[PDB]
């Protein structure tokens, strides 16, 4: 059988061999900065679930350089405060995991600065609540910036000294999210909200169902469960996960493999290429919480088998190896976007997603 710890570490090595820039303490400067945050999350999570510390020095290097004032958003004053609330949220959650890994309060402090910064763009005066994604524009309240925020405040309610302010925020933010209409009639989440021209009212914009918008929300509800021990949060999460797993909604193929809506047309762009592994990692958080919350030994079995089915398909059909040479002895695995379709080329977002799936299985 497959060793998910072995393959996660081979995929991180492939990630580093092809995409890490030592001079920049970052992966692929030609790819979006927020996806370096996701990749960092994936490496941190590998180390947490497996018990290894073989990438801790590198992670520390990336954090030290990427927490500097960003050259494209100096008014954020660094600490990952960026020109979009979702970019900030990806790094904030990575600093929550770093804290979980190390116990070092410095990482939790960054997460707390990031929550206060994102909150600046929460308004109650449009859509009854939620935050904007686009800090310079203030035109779009979307699913992912609001899921990241919700998962951040819920995480802080379990970890921060002023825990009860964060719990109140997370409970409010979840009430808002649920009432927004982004969760649609099959319990899947569309891309965001549109605003009515004459009336100011907000409604589900019916833009695509992206896998990472079915995933970050599960981590948030898991943290809400841990903050309250109220199983209602796990029941909502399981309804959203069960909808992804259902072939009738088209995110799961007849072969059982998680499939981005853009794959069929070979049109997944640099953002969409990372989406699936973010879902996988969050589905593993939900599986762990469900199985822990009950005495049934089959509890969470369906999520565990789903992740395992996907891992076997991705390893068998989507994987490629770096050619070792007489000089560069580096060894790792490389991955394309489709967890079932063929390997044609690796990119850093595709690779980060692949590590996510393996770490979900550790
Ligand atoms: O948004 C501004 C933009 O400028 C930088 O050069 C990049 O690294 C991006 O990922 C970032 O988002
Ligand atoms: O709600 C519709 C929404 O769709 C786009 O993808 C966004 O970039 C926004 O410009 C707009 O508000
Ligand atoms: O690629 C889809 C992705 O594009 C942009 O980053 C935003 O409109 C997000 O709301 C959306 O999920």
């Amino acid at each position: 059988s497959l060793n998910s710890t072995g393959l996660a570490q081979a995929a991180i090595n492939g990630l580093n061999a092809r995409f890490y820039e030592s001079s920049n303490a970052r992966w692929s400067s030609d790819e979006p900065w927020w996806i370096s945050g996701v990749a960092l999350t994936m490496v941190i999570e590998y180390m947490r679930r497996s018990g290894s510390k073989e990438y801790l020095d590198q992670v520390e290097d990336v954090i030290e350089v990427q927490r500097q004032p960003l050259s494209w958003w100096p008014s954020g004053e660094g600490e990952f405060r960026a020109d979009a609330t979702d970019d900030t949220g990806w790094w904030a959650l990575a600093m929550v995991r770093m804290y979980d890994l190390t116990g070092n309060e410095d990482y939790l402090n960054i997460s707390i600065k990031d929550e206060a910064y994102m909150r600046q763009w929460w308004t109650d005066t449009e859509c009854g609540g939620g935050l904007y994604v686009d800090i310079q524009d203030l035109t779009y309240k979307n699913a992912i910036a609001n899921e990241l925020y919700l998962k951040l405040v819920a995480s802080l309610a379990n970890r921060a000294p002023n825990a009860t302010i964060y719990l109140d925020r997370a409970q409010q933010a979840w009430t808002w999210f649920l009432g927004s209409g982004m969760i649609n009639g099959v319990n899947l989440i569309n891309d965001g909200l549109a605003r009515d021209s004459n009336t100011g009212s907000c409604y589900n914009n019916r833009l695509p169902v992206w896998t990472y918008n079915q995933g970050v929300i599960l981590g948030a509800l898991v943290e809400l469960y841990h903050a309250t021990k109220d199983e209602s949060y796990l029941l909502s999460a399981q309804a959203i996960a069960d909808a992804v797993l259902s072939p009738s909604n088209g995110l799961t193929s007849s072969s059982g493999v998680l499939t981005e809506t853009c794959e069929g047309s070979d049109s997944c762009n640099q953002d969409q290429q990372v989406f699936k592994g973010v879902f996988a990692l969050n589905l593993a958080e939900l599986g762990d919480a469900v199985a822990g919350a009950s005495s049934d030994p089959d509890a969470g079995q369906d999520y565990r088998e789903y992740l395992d089915t996907n891992m076997q398909s991705m390893y068998a059909n989507d994987r490629s190896e770096i050619v070792p040479t007489l000089f560069d002895s580096s060894t790792g695995d490389l991955y394309d976007v489709s967890w079932s379709g063929p390997f044609r080329n690796a990119t850093m977002p595709k690779q980060a997603s692949a590590i996510g799936l393996y770490v979900a299985n550790i």
